[PDB]
């Protein structure tokens, strides 16, 4: 209980009941931009730290893509106690997205429907923002070791999806701790997808070539090493194409997989009966967890997993890991539970880890 968190969460509870979803979002992002949000300055339990390959996360909680699409509020979101943030999904050139209002929420069910249609300032401007953050990070004790990933995607009317992701890697790759391939927005063909992943890895490695500087100056990023490659998957898939994707990921030795994006396969919300778009929140929890189990099966525990979503509590979080999720991303929780989300969930998971018998977090990964 940090007083500052409780005070803001009254205003946020008010904002939730009354104000438009996206207008709130933008206001809080704006607040964070001018550095007036609370910090979590506490020490994270070394027993609860985690990693994906050589990418080390000080704690298992980050913020999902679509939250800070333009990377304007990275410091403050991180400093709420998150280990990482995944900015974007960015596109090569700026987009307005769909028509407003395009995001709607339901308190009762703790869910969100959205059809943003990939609005973002474009790569050039977002890269400009990330550079500015990376400079600050060198002069801020609270941002050390904190991971920033970049979710990349195509424009709504792109000629070929691969050519777009290359342009993005060329601008932002230097400054990303990892790259999340986004082709899972509700708003693929095995070989078509396989082609993409290999393009990305091939394209990242070209950045190391063309530079005359050592890697240490090559990576203006937390790792100081080349970006890892994650792929994000949509849940609305057959047991067949889920098998087909799993091999592709194995054949490309992809660094990890984000499971999962939003669904359209939910019909049982009375306020959502009106609206169009993908759905996230509590009603996505159980569907998303089964998906992780499934993809953990067809992958033989070889490719690490980033979990999302429906994650609101340490309990919810633990399910994902036992299922075998290495790390977790939150989006809906910050909307409903608020600014204490990171502090609350980290605490709750620390308690539960002890009671279940687990020594460290890593021992809980992939245990029924
Ligand atoms: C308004 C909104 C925008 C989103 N934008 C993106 C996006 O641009 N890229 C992406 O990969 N996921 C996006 N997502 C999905 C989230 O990243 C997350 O995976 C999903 O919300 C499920 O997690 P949650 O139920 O805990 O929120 C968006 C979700 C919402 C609600
Ligand atoms: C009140 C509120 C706040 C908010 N966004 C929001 C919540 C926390 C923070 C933090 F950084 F934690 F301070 C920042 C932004 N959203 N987002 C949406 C959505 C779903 F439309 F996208 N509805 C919202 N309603
Ligand atoms: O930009 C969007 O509309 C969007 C992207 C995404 O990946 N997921 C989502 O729910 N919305």
């Amino acid at each position: 209980y940090n007083p500052e968190f409780f005070l803001y969460d009254i205003f946020l509870k008010f904002c939730l009941k009354y104000i438009d979803g996206e207008i709130c979002h933008d206001l809080f992002l704006l607040l964070g931009k001018y550095n007036i949000l609370p910090y979590d300055t506490s020490n994270d339990s070394i027993y609860a730290c985690t990693n994906i390959k050589h990418l080390d996360f000080i704690n298992p909680f980050g913020v999902a893509a679509g939250f800070d699409k333009n990377g304007v509020c990275i410091d403050s979101i991180l400093k709420l106690g998150f280990s990482f943030i995944e900015i974007g999904t960015i596109t090569p050139r700026g987009q307005t997205g769909n028509a407003k209002p395009r995001i709607f929420r339901d308190v009762e069910s703790r869910s969100i429907i959205n059809s943003c249609g990939f609005n973002n300032m474009g790569c050039d401007k977002v890269t400009e923002n990330l550079i500015l953050f990376r400079k600050r990070q060198e002069e801020d004790k609270l941002l050390s070791k904190h991971i920033v990933g970049v979710s990349i995607g195509k424009n709504k009317d792109t000629v070929n999806i691969v050519d777009d992701l290359k342009y993005c890697i060329n601008k932002i790759g230097r400054y990303a701790d990892y790259i999340a391939i986004n082709v899972s927005s509700p708003n693929q063909e095995a070989g078509k997808l396989k082609n993409i992943i290999l393009s990305v890895k091939e394209e990242i490695d070209n950045l190391e070539k063309n530079n005359i500087m050592n890697d240490e100056f090559l990576w203006f990023n937390t790792t100081k090493k080349k970006p890892l490659v994650f792929v994000k998957l949509a849940p609305d898939l057959n047991q067949e194409q889920k098998k087909e994707i799993a091999d592709v990921l194995l054949e490309t030795n992809i660094d990890g997989m984000i499971i999962s994006n939003t669904t359209t396969q939910i019909n049982d919300i009375k306020s959502f009966e009106n609206k169009k778009g993908g759905v996230s929140g509590a009603k996505l929890k159980d569907i998303s967890t089964k998906f992780i189990c499934e993809m953990y099966n067809y992958t033989n525990k070889q490719i690490p997993i980033i979990a999302s979503g429906g994650i609101f509590s340490g309990l919810d979080a633990l399910e994902k890991i036992e299922a075998g999720a290495s790390v977790c991303q939150l989006y809906s929780c910050l909307v409903f539970n608020g600014m204490k989300s990171a502090v609350q969930i980290k605490r709750e998971l620390n308690h539960l880890l002890y009671q279940r018998g687990y020594y460290n977090l890593k021992e809980a990964i992939g245990r029924k």
